[PDB]
């Protein structure tokens, strides 16, 4: 997230941070969303390469241990089935992990409330971003949770020549772009929240930035629409 700021802790309880192994170690790669106990919602992309994962949650600090967290591993990626490593634009850029256990619930580890099928927010609706992602671009990751607001950028707008053009597609929301707030890499995967009758849910998943740069004017920041894939999602969680 470049133009954030610390979030309080674990006042995004669904966030998990999705890691792959390194060494004998672990990195972080993108957010990502608990919607189940044993079921976390992210980017198709974030899973492009066949590596070992684990999930986060209650995490806020990537270098400490604060006694918040639950580490818990991957046992079933299901990607959506028209998601094209090599056609992000198109769209169907989401994914669901099972894993391994399901986590303990608690101040620090909540479901992510999804909006209702079919939603999608008027022009300028209020949203933030979270994320553990760099935050200034070509820069390095957050050591802590940073949140930043981001109104969203609709459709008609969105995808007018100026801003993201034909890339961006109604299954997409557009949040930002005002050339000073924005996801960046490592962001990927996880939410954006969006205060919708009272209630903030997740409305989308973080899919990608502009080649130019994470913090662009009129390129937002560009997140699969969780409203579109509602059915897709139930299905899965039920089939699995
Ligand atoms: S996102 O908008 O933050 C963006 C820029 C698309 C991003 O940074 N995505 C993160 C990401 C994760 N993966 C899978 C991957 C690739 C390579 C390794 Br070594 C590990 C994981 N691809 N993009
Ligand atoms: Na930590």
């Amino acid at each position: 997230v470049v133009g954030g700021t610390e979030a309080q802790r674990n006042s995004w309880p669904s966030q998990i941070s999705l890691q792959y192994r390194s060494g004998s170690s672990w990195a972080h790669t993108c957010g990502g969303t608990l919607i189940r106990q044993n079921w976390v919602m992210t980017a198709a992309h974030c899973v492009d390469r066949e590596l070992t994962f684990r999930v986060v949650v209650g995490e806020h600090n990537l270098n400490q241990n604060d006694g918040t967290e639950q580490y818990v591993g991957v046992q079933k990626i299901v990607v959506h089935p028209y998601w094209n490593t090599d056609d992000v634009a198109a769209g169907y850029d989401i994914a669901l992990l099972r894993l391994a256990q399901s986590v303990t619930l608690n101040s620090y580890v909540q479901l992510g409330v999804l909006p209702r099928a079919g939603t999608i927010l008027a022009n300028n609706s209020p949203c933030y971003i979270t994320g553990w992602g760099l935050t200034r671009t070509n820069g390095q990751l957050a050591q802590t949770l940073q949140q930043a607001y981001l109104p969203t950028v609709d459709y008609a707008i969105c995808s007018s020549s100026s801003y993201w053009g034909s890339t961006v597609k109604n299954s997409m929301v557009c949040a930002g772009g005002d050339g000073v707030r924005s996801g960046c890499q490592g962001d990927s995967g996880g939410p954006l929240h969006c205060l919708v009758n009272g209630q903030y849910a997740v409305h989308g998943v973080t899919s990608f930035v502009s080649r130019l740069g994470c913090n662009v004017t009129r390129k937002p920041t560009v997140f699969t629409r969780v409203s579109a894939y509602i059915s897709w999602i139930n299905n899965v969680i039920a089939s699995n």
